[PDB]
């Protein structure tokens, strides 16, 4: 459909075929190129440089933008599909982001929410502690209050390897109640922004956890990490949150660090 | 255009008509319900849940998405739109983000790209001053580099009164330099993530600025600021950044504190 008009002028802007520095060519060449109706090339070029690809004015033509200048949060997860050898780089900046904002919006959050803060850590907890002692993910999700939310985001019943199914699953749930807790969080601290940036990384954060949260190590220690979280919380000792995030930082990176060594065939995927 | 459909649907979920708990009708019940064109219905309703608003699942009907779950910072800009007293909120967290996360992205910049910081900040502090000293606007932007990129973003020539004019494109103008400040620093840091959120921030970023920088206390105070962050990193002298930014968070807070008692007619437009 027109995912093969976006996914083909945006591939052509990464291998040197349209340069960030050149302008792009004549609407009916273009429909024209690569064989895509007029009108569709019309409404899906005009929304690729919605999300910062292209400059679009009237009379003037389409050129196209320069790397990384007008382009939002999203575009992380699709750089992460085209050349597989950057995606570490920017997983390092998720992390180190995450473990640099994670202060202060959590210590907004203990302070103005304190017992909004506690439900959500605790829900966290539970679904955690419940999934990771499941007899099998379908019992852990056939006894879920999520189970639609996380069907949603944890598509992925189609292997025909059933243990191997498991182990995804397992890290796919498991991921979607990490980024709940930091998500939510960020939205507790009062501020608005934390959580639309935790939302604007969505993509990159699940493609992230879907392998990072398939070690049982990685597991244990984010659960260590949200009872540590809600202890702080619930005791009102302020100095210790920099201290436990920035420990969980430092031991979640080398874990990532070791893993990054043997990156899924699928880690880097056009969708 | 589209911009009709678009706008009436993201309108009809903000004034109750169908909530963010509520179903969205048929695709022709909806194509003729404000009359759309089926397939432009399909392809922006399409993007309309691309930018958060809705969730669309084959089999299953379109869903209105909660408020804020799903959407990335775009959506802020969007808000100021509808409900002109909630803008200010928003802009408090806009304020409030950048004055929190500025002393971090701000000594990795300083730390890793001393050089490329402190030639943006010059080039920044020399535009400003260039232009505040200027006879005109019309005579700055005509000697200036910037003039295209500037022109791009400062699109208001067309204001009948012409002292006016000149007060809204002087602030355009300092605005389009302090947004070159924050966000190219934000890259010198060396984590991508901290320049694409100031780059989903810049509609917003933008309209609050074009405002907030027609008070000359404004931009003396910017410029103030500008030098000080020079001197910073000129000097290593690491533990005076987060002092300076935070002085300059506070008074910067308070000029908006008074500007926004007279918020003018245009600041919460429809584009
Ligand atoms: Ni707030
Ligand atoms: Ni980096």
């Amino acid at each position: 459909p027109a995912g093969f008009a976006e996914k083909y002028i945006i591939e052509s802007i990464w291998n040197g075929r349209f340069p960030p520095g050149s302008i792009l060519p004549a609407e009916r060449e273009l429909s024209e190129l690569i064989g895509v109706t007029r009108t569709t090339l019309r409404e899906v070029l005009q929304r690729l440089a919605r999300d910062g690809w292209l400059t679009i004015q009237h009379g003037k033509p389409t050129k196209v933008n320069q790397f990384m200048e007008t382009s939002g949060l999203h575009i992380l997860d699709t750089l992460m599909t085209l050349d597989v050898d950057n995606a570490t780089n920017i997983v390092e900046d998720l992390l180190a982001a995450r473990t640099n904002i994670s202060p202060i919006f959590m210590r907004y959050a203990f302070k103005a929410n304190k017992e909004n803060s506690e439900r959500t850590i605790k829900n966290v907890i539970e679904s955690c502690e419940a999934l990771m002692n499941a007899a099998s993910w379908d019992d852990f999700i056939a006894s879920s209050p999520y189970a639609e939310k996380v069907l949603q985001n944890v598509k992925e019943d189609n292997e025909k390897d059933e243990a191997k199914r498991q182990e995804i699953l397992i890290a796919k749930t498991f991921n979607f109640y990490d980024y709940m807790l930091f998500q939510r969080l960020a939205f507790h601290s009062g501020n608005q922004i934390y959580g639309l940036i935790f939302n604007g990384l969505k993509k990159l954060y699940d493609r992230v956890g879907s392998y990072y949260f398939s070690n049982p190590a990685s597991r244990e220690l984010a659960l260590k990490f949200y009872h540590q979280l809600l202890e702080t919380c619930e005791s009102g000792q302020r100095e210790q949150l920099p201290v436990v995030i920035r420990h969980y930082g430092m031991e979640s990176a080398l874990i990532w660090n070791e893993m990054k060594k043997q990156l899924p065939t699928n880690f880097t995927e056009d969708d």
